[PDB]
């Protein structure tokens, strides 16, 4: 593990958000985008609106985010960028439906969101599982999900880190949980399950909050959601983060090419021609069908809907030539 700097997380402490953002990060479609220095300084923020000031022991707070970003790879999506923005998505979620999560939750949540792609080298858990390599070996199953919350773990576990070490021993192991299974929900393999789990019992009527298993299913949703908000910003934005993903997807075509493998069209640099009908098929398959349950079940969201139906319709104008 990678630790932050004495200064890193003063120089943290120190931050104060401009008033202007205040009003700007409450909504959905706030883009993180041109604040860079003011990102960790975001989430102290948001973890504050939140939760409270005193929730967190700030100086624990500030090198518990500060060590989180140093163990962000430099790599174009899967990076320190990606975490605030499904944090903050989070925070947008939690703030429209506070009451119907629990302090612990709302506190556990904001961090999974954070930590949630911890350590990501830019490798797919099929690039892994098929090559081998001790990651699958760890982790037979959602893979890189099991890696990013040991190393939030690891890092809870770093001297004057441990933000959850003032909570209840009943708590600890509560929260702990909570961010476990919030971060491999994120795997998307376990989405397509879970979303028509919840279509099932959201239309029944059987849907019940106060149901523990039904809860678990919700939040896993929302990190789904959270996880893929960059489908529901500005298209300029939405454009270029696309940019980032495939530059990622191509890598690990260029890999498998580089060990004698012959990767999906997707991680295919020779196939850029068919990204835009790939990013169809991946809003109407994933992307809308997933808003589209989340604003059935937790309604204050369907701005996060229309903004993918928006991106959505920007995609089809790619497509025929618009
Ligand atoms: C897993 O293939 C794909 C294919 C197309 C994708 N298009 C987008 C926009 C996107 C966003 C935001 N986030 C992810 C994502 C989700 N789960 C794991 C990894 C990624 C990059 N995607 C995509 N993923
Ligand atoms: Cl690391
Ligand atoms: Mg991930
Ligand atoms: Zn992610």
């Amino acid at each position: 593990m990678s630790i932050c700097t004495s200064e890193e997380w003063q120089g943290l402490m120190q931050f104060t958000l401009p008033v202007r953002l205040c009003k700007e990060i409450e909504l959905f479609h706030f883009d993180i985008g041109p604040f860079e220095n003011m990102w960790p300084g975001i989430f102290v923020y948001m973890v504050h609106r939140s939760c409270g000031t005193s929730c967190f022991e700030l100086e624990k707070l500030c090198r518990f985010i500060m060590s989180v970003k140093k163990n962000y790879r430099r790599v174009p999506y899967h990076n320190w960028k990606h975490a605030v923005t499904v944090a903050h998505c989070m925070y947008a979620i939690l703030q429209n439906n506070h009451t119907l999560f629990t302090d612990l939750e709302r506190k556990g949540l904001l961090i999974a969101c954070l930590c949630h792609d911890l350590d990501h080298r830019g490798f797919s858990n099929s690039y892994l599982q098929k090559f081998d390599h001790p990651l699958a070996a760890l982790y037979s199953t959602s893979t890189m999900e099991q890696h990013h919350f040991s190393q939030t773990v690891s890092i809870l576990q770093l001297e004057g880190h441990n933000i959850f070490s003032t909570l209840s021993s009943s708590e600890y192991e509560q929260v702990l949980e909570i961010i476990r299974k919030a971060i491999i929900a994120t795997d998307l393999a376990l989405y397509f399950g879970n979303r028509k789990q919840l279509e099932e019992m959201y239309q029944t009527g059987s849907l019940n909050l106060n149901n523990q298993s039904h809860r678990d299913r919700v939040i896993g949703l929302m990190m789904t959601a959270c996880d893929l908000c960059s489908v529901t910003k500005l298209w300029p934005v939405t454009k270029l983060t696309a940019n980032d993903i495939y530059a990622e997807f191509w890598a690990e075509g260029d890999e498998m090419k580089k060990l004698g493998i012959q990767p999906i069209p997707m991680m295919d640099r020779d196939k850029k021609d068919e990204v835009p009908q790939g990013q169809l098929g991946f809003y109407n398959a994933v992307a809308i069908p997933c808003y589209t349950t989340l604003t059935q079940i937790l309604p204050p969201t369907e701005p996060l809907l229309k903004a993918c139906r928006d991106n959505l319709s920007q995609w089809e104008k790619v497509i025929r030539g618009e």
